[PDB]
């Protein structure tokens, strides 16, 4: 069925719908199955999909119907490009206080049109939200800006977040798992659960927090400074998220503010992010997205980008959210990637197909990890432009040849390398941790500096 | 880094594994980038990543973490096949109640390791869960016994459940909504929201559950018989969830059993499906799975297939799933996907890799929607051997040349018709509402019943 | 919740798993928490299931919350001991729905891994269906166990 004439409109241009401020617009890669329909009838037919249609006529359509649906308003087939206008009144809107739901935004953008039988494929690149329904969600409501504060940094341009994740990823009992914290603490600010830790038979949850509130107190007791933890309270059970935050926070009591809570936002789903963003918005959200891959990876062809993901999280309510390495790691990612970190950062930036405006929207931190160590820093910050963010190395940490404690302040004389925009291998002639790193990551300091040894 | 010695150990036998019930069994079709490590390398890095390790040496593992680590045990590179036993001590636990989420096997077995750089793409095909870890998960709390209790029917092999799908998908005001669904109960049984019906702002929530309710008792008034309706109660506020169902069940009193729930569980989230699951046990949970696509088409190497998600959605505590037309509708999909329900459905099933004993678990009913209507359904009872099932034909219903009640009828007269064995254009000779589906369908019913129109 | 799920957790056929062979820790009243807990080892060695006496909850000399944790203890021993699976049914009666839910909160959570060995005993009879109602609906994937304690006033052939 032929449906263009209904859900294609052609002569609409982008920029009078930006100005109307009345539609969600969509960018996507699309591309139809052989044996169907031309490209503007599958575009057609996918806006049916994704609005107010199905794949035949209905006898209960009528004209306000016609008038909410989503429109096909550009088209490009030669670069598989389509572009759809959804209708704001579309999108589901809660009964309790009136706000928006990021849930009915992948519903419909992305939702039934990703199985559809004529289309080979279909990825969302891009997507724009006009003022009346941006206002509706509930963005951030902490920031980097306080975890600045609470380490004593400028609340504006407070700087570089040395960080790390606890390794091994699973197999440390309570103890060993707080000894490790306090050794990293002795020269880092930062460590987080890697994403499944939490409430294994051989480490308790609540048995864990309490050593690492003790490890806290004997870090900060130690060095003088402030320190930071992010524990995952991600579970299927909204109530199990809350028992774990509420037993968290009143665990660590006066060192309460050094407490982030980390979500597995993709698996879990957006759910248990405003579970966490509502529940606890003073403390930092730090948005994990464990198997994002399988839909933002280059390789595939449909679902959603990483860019999508990201600007999808600072409405949600990350205080954080992982962007990648940008390249720079052991996960999948290109220099491109910083656009992602400007368009949850600024309160305007450019999309690959949308400008976005904010009005004010709390920023999202751009959380780096991913195989990165200090060796790999230097060059990272060379492609981003600038370290008012949080960076976590797991194996770059533990991995020093000098332990933890040296592996933190690697990170930490790494990025000062960046800020004087010292020579890396000069810079390390004077910097003893730093200058260690290469000798325990002599394969990456082989490819990244030649000839370091003899100097 | 080669870790093949510690994360590989294909002298395992899988039936040992199996019969010591101490390990979950994962199945991928994996393939290795070019330009890195082999096929074992590759595997025993993603089984790294996905249990205890990162992608460098820790001083901090000791002996414990190896124990607990993910192991490789059977790889066919001609097929691009991997298997990996995960320790069922990796998995995360409630702190309230000790039970098991889906989240933490989310993570592990399909999170990071889908933005691996070393890896071209991975997905899985079949997962083996063993009686320690299975009992651990809420499965289903009501089934399709409770929708034919309420129906009237038997509560073994109660038989087929007449459904429909309000269509437009959005813009019908509360009380045309309404209409449309006395409508279809006049010869119909179940009707749902479509996936992103809730609270528009032209269609308020209360507006319409209130005009629903009370279509509902015209109906029975009308035709003697119980109705049953599936509200959509998504939302990524847990308390929007709960405030939604609660209101529901309230005005629907003395009606409040024939009510389901139905949750975008793909898009939402397990967190979603969970808060319905816990806070309505004794309510149908619908589970919607829009988005799905993205991952489970065979078009996609990444992710996992629709048979490990319908698998998952038993545990969680899906009341019912959608498990596609299996080639019979609009959507992708194929004969061979039965399988999918029969491992639903059933107390012992066999998976593409694992057979899998469910141990009493509640089953999930299969849903069939998909641009399904009366002439299509014949071939798909066929192919699936049985009609004790839930199937929603909205384009099917509504696009009845007749109206909604003679397509609600049409779909009745159907299995009616599968289940006499009778040639379907004989059998429309005596069923007025049957053989009007051939003039609503024409494309249809030319393709599937040659030369209908001369007799 | 049925003996179905009692039967899974002790690795039992899910139908027809047979003969659960439990008892009731005596003295009724009067052990404190770790004399209470030693003989809960003891009998598990040989059987599966244990209940609270019917009135056995936080009396003085023996606090709910330290008997749990004693018998929580014990069922780890008594369950790495013999590797089989032990149950136990606790006494949650109490006038206060808010109560009855302090304590069954407190009883899976403090038992952990070992939640789904749980049941909650409830004197149906003298607390009535509302204290029932608040097991049943509070904690639905726990096995009820309704003692009826009270009820031979009016159940007794001598009563007409
Ligand atoms: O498990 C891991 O691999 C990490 O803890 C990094 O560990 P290392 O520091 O040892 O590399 C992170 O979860 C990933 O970086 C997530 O990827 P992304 O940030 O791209 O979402
Ligand atoms: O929006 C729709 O298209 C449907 O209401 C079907 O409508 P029609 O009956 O009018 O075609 C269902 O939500 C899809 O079938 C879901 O797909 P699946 O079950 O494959 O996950
Ligand atoms: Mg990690
Ligand atoms: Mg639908
Ligand atoms: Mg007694």
């Amino acid at each position: 069925m032929d449906q263009s004439n209904r859900y294609a409109n052609l002569n609409l241009k982008e920029s009078e719908l930006i100005a109307g401020g009345r539609h969600v617009l969509c960018a996507y890669i699309m591309k139809p199955k052989a044996g169907f329909g031309n490209f503007i009838q599958t575009a057609a037919h996918f806006a049916a999909e994704s609005s107010t249609g199905t794949n035949v006529e209905v006898s209960t359509t009528d004209d306000f119907t016609r008038g909410v649906d989503a429109l096909v308003y550009e088209v490009d087939e030669a670069n598989s490009l389509m572009k759809i206008a959804y209708p704001i009144e579309l999108f589901d809107r809660n009964v309790i206080d009136g706000r928006a739901m990021i849930a009915s935004f992948l519903t419909l953008t992305i939702g039934n049109n990703q199985g559809m039988g004529d289309v080979e494929y279909a990825k969302m690149y891009d997507f724009y939200v006009p003022p009346a329904y941006l206002k509706l969600f509930d963005g951030p409501s902490t920031t980097i800006k306080d975890l600045w504060r609470v380490l004593g940094r400028p609340v504006i341009n407070g700087g570089f977040i040395v960080g790390t994740i606890i390794k091994p990823k699973l197999g440390l009992r309570p103890q060993p798992f707080a000894n490790a914290c306090y050794d990293f603490w002795l020269g880092g600010d930062f460590i987080c659960n890697d994403e499944p830790q939490g409430n294994q038979v051989f480490a308790p949850f609540k048995d864990t927090v309490r050593a690492v509130a003790d490890a806290m107190r004997r870090a900060q007791d130690k060095t003088g400074e402030a320190k930071l933890f992010s524990f995952n309270i991600t579970a299927d059970d909204h109530y199990e998220m809350l028992a774990r935050g509420e037993f968290i926070l009143e665990t660590f009591a006066d060192n309460a503010d050094h407490i982030a809570f980390l979500v597995d936002g993709y698996v879990a789903g957006p759910a248990a992010v405003t579970t966490a963003r509502r529940a606890f918005p003073k403390q930092y959200l730090h948005y994990h997205r464990a198997g994002h891959g399988a839909v933002t990876s280059p390789q595939s062809k449909r679902g959603y980008t990483a860019f999508v993901l990201s600007k999808m999280a600072r409405l949600q309510g990350a205080s954080g959210i992982h962007t990648g390495t940008m390249g720079f790691g052991k996960m999948e990612g290109e220099a491109a990637d910083r656009a992602i970190a400007y368009m949850i950062t600024e309160d305007a930036a450019d999309g690959p197909y949308f400008h976005q405006e904010w009005l004010g929207m709390n920023p999202t931190t751009p959380i780096i990890s991913g195989g990165m160590n200090a060796l790999r820093m230097p060059g990272f910050f060379d492609n981003l432009g600038h370290s008012n963010l949080i960076m976590t190395a797991g194996g770059g940490a533990f991995g020093h040849v000098d332990g933890g404690a040296a592996g933190a302040k690697s990170l930490r004389q790494a990025e000062q390398c960046w800020k004087q925009g010292a020579d890396p291998v000069e810079f390390a002639k004077d910097h003893r941790e730093f200058a260690r790193a290469f000798e325990s990551f002599p394969q990456d300091a082989d490819k990244l500096y030649p000839n370091w040894r003899a100097k």
